[PDB]
């Protein structure tokens, strides 16, 4: 199951983001979308399911694609997204 069960919630992902620094550079509405949450500190997120986190944003930055390519044996990714565009990002 997932790691953080408690943010399984795409809304409660979104809410969490209510102090995002990076707004235009990486929207979080797609950040919720990919699993992720905001730690609160800087631009540091986590996946609900996998744990896995990622900061240091750069602009334009995709988060399926960011988990994807860090965190590819996600289950939470591979039920969202599908092998195929996991393998195909490497
Ligand atoms: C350019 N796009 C971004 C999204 C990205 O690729 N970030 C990578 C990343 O976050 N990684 C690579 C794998 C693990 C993770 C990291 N995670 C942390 C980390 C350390 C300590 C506490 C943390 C708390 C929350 C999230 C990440 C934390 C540091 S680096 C990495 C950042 C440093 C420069 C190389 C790339
Ligand atoms: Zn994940």
């Amino acid at each position: 199951g997932p790691a953080f069960p408690g943010m399984g919630s795409e809304e409660l992902r979104l809410a969490s983001f209510y102090d995002w620094p990076l707004t235009a550079e990486v929207p979080p509405e797609l950040l919720a979308a990919a699993g992720f949450f905001h730690t609160g500190h800087q631009d540091k997120v986590r996946c609900f399911f996998c744990y896995g986190g990622l900061q240091s944003w750069k602009r334009g930055d995709d988060p399926w694609t960011e988990h994807a390519k860090w965190f590819p044996g996600c289950q939470f990714l591979l039920r969202s997204k599908g092998q195929e565009y996991i393998n195909n990002i490497h």
